[PDB]
């Protein structure tokens, strides 16, 4: 099976790299990077976004329900589409299929 927790962990290190202040949004906030990995909060975190691709590749993703608790963070549009570049990277560097399409579902909410 595509190895999608490996995928998750290489956007969250490109998603942070780009942008450090969206991890101050976490409950692994000020973790180093090289330390995710050992933190609780961020495995819970990881472990939900795995889910969700799997959701969204089986079909039964809420994208509107995601996009809106991600607006209940203040996190938008912008934010989002920084999300799709690195999305786009982690999944490249594992020869994994493209998230564009959902993540562009989830920015059809926002
Ligand atoms: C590929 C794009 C992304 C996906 C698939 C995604 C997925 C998720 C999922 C599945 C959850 C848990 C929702 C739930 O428990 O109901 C979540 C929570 C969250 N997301 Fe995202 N996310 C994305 C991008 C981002 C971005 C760019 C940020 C910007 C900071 C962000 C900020 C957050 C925050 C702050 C939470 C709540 C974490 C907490 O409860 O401690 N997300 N996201």
């Amino acid at each position: 099976m595509v190895n999608w927790a490996a995928v998750v962990d290489d956007f969250y290190q490109e998603l942070f790299k780009a942008h450090p202040e969206y991890q101050n949004k976490f409950g692994f906030k000020g973790v180093a990077l090289g330390s995710l990995k050992g933190n609780a909060a961020y495995k819970t975190q990881a472990g939900k976004t795995v889910d969700y691709i799997n959701a969204a590749i089986g079909g039964s993703a809420d994208a509107a329900g995601l996009a809106s608790r991600h607006k209940g963070r203040n996190v938008g549009s912008a934010e989002f589409h920084n999300a799709k570049a690195c999305a786009a990277k982690a999944c490249s560097a594992h020869g994994a299929p493209d998230l564009g399409h959902a993540i562009d579902d989830i920015l059809s909410h926002l």
